[PDB]
């Protein structure tokens, strides 16, 4: 996150880091065995960490459990990146309490102008690299379908949305991938992809998860 703020630990309770020897994607707990994340986060060998605040720490409200299996969306293509987003399955239940906690899903989709929530352990600088331990935030606001497909001419899709500031300088970043939008209480956003971060005309683009919650939960129905 470039140009956000410390969140504080575990006031982001639905927020995760997915390990393997390392944090390389965030992702959103749905329920006590399901995460979202972003079907481009897709590897083996996940283990997915809750309660974390410093990642590079055990500061002891951390669950971390590891991934029985991960479910790519049938239509995902990685070249445009339509369809990012991917469903982790726990190989045991979550614990849930104040700071292990689900997030709910959308049951419409957000407009244009809604303010959000943006968090996760990305890069926190535009030109440089710096990876910050603890949890970052940005209050960001969706943006226009028109206003992101003039960003990004050809590029955006039903299945996706901008977020953020057209004048740069506070945006998702490298390591955020996977991690949540989440609006008024429901995860409506996954972070996906973006040209550099913060720069000017150039705002974060997400996974509108609102076009997914009837796979979501049929997926979940039955694996
Ligand atoms: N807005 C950029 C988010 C991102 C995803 N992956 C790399 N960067
Ligand atoms: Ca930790």
């Amino acid at each position: 996150i470039v140009g956000g703020y410390t969140c504080g630990a575990n006031t982001v309770p639905y927020q995760v880091s997915l390990n393997s020897g390392y944090h390389f994607c965030g992702g959103s707990l749905i329920n006590s065995q399901w995460v979202v994340s972003a079907a481009h986060c897709y590897k083996s060998g996940i283990q997915v960490r809750l309660g974390e605040d410093n990642i590079n720490v055990v500061e002891g409200n951390e669950q971390f459990i590891s991934a029985s299996k991960s479910i790519v969306h049938p239509s995902y293509n990685s070249n445009t990146l339509n369809n990012d987003i991917m469903l982790i399955k726990l190989k045991s239940a979550a614990s849930l309490n104040s700071r292990v906690a689900s997030i709910s899903l959308p049951t419409s989709c957000a407009s244009a102008g809604t303010q959000c929530l943006i968090s996760g352990w990305g890069n926190t600088k535009s030109s440089g690299t710096s990876y910050p331990d603890v949890l970052k935030c940005l209050k960001a606001p969706i943006l226009s379908d028109s206003s992101c497909k003039s960003a990004y001419p050809g590029q955006i899709t039903s299945n996706m949305f901008c977020a953020g500031y057209l004048e740069g300088g506070k945006d998702s970043c490298q390591g955020d991938s996977g991690g949540p939008v989440v609006c008024s209480g429901k995860l409506q956003g996954i972070v996906s992809w973006g040209s550099g971060c913060a720069q000017k005309n150039k705002p974060g683009v997400y996974t509108k998860v609102c076009n997914y919650v009837s796979w979501i939960k049929q997926t979940i129905a039955s694996n």
